[PDB]
């Protein structure tokens, strides 16, 4: 039931962009970008690494979730969750349907960030996501404060819902639909986004 590891060219940026599985090797690489100030108040992941190493484990053995690094020409800069919806705590906050999933993201090394990289990203996960034939929508809850991230999943087609009181954070809950977001995946590789 994984999200398979992918690889492809994204002429808008001129740059390949591949997705693997992430494995056991990748503990130290996370481990720094759950220590990077940037993503700290967002994930809360900056624990010693022999807790990291638990953790990463645990969600590596975990059924309801793929997790991956994403690179750019090779190199691993970006962290996702890809999950489906009725495995998740989401499933509890709107009435979803079967086939839902949701993504969690983080852009790691410094050295990638402000440079627009996320949407090429996001939009190749998400079409690769969307080939599920059942799931016609996928579902994100950034934290409410995170306005860069809620602006960014808005440009790639997703809808505010309602805030969602979490354990961890107020999310904003936002949804995508197939079919707006084949538009805007189409706008982007038209060079209209
Ligand atoms: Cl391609
Ligand atoms: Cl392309
Ligand atoms: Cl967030």
């Amino acid at each position: 039931d994984k999200l398979a590891p992918f690889e492809v060219f994204d002429h808008v940026v001129n740059k390949k962009l591949s997705f693997r599985h992430v494995t056991m090797d990748d503990v130290d690489m996370l481990h720094s970008w759950m220590h990077e100030e940037h993503v700290i108040p967002y994930w809360k992941l900056n624990i010693p690494l022999v807790d990291y190493k638990k953790h990463l484990q645990t969600f590596l053995n975990d059924d309801h979730q793929t997790l991956m690094v994403g690179a750019i020409n090779g190199v691993p800069m970006s962290y996702w969750e890809s999950y489906w919806v009725k495995e998740d705590i989401i499933a509890n906050y709107y009435p979803f349907e079967e086939h839902d999933q949701g993504i969690h993201l983080l852009i790691g090394p410094q050295e990638y960030l402000g440079q627009g990289l996320i949407y090429p990203l996001l939009l190749a996960i998400m079409q690769q996501k969307f080939q599920e034939p059942d799931t016609n929508t996928i579902v994100a809850e950034p934290d409410r404060r995170n306005k860069k991230m809620i602006h960014v999943f808005k440009k790639c087609g997703f809808q505010p819902v309602k805030e969602v009181e979490l354990p961890d954070k107020i999310g904003l809950l936002m949804k995508c639909e197939q079919n707006v977001f084949e538009k805007r995946w189409s706008d982007w590789k038209m060079n209209k986004f």
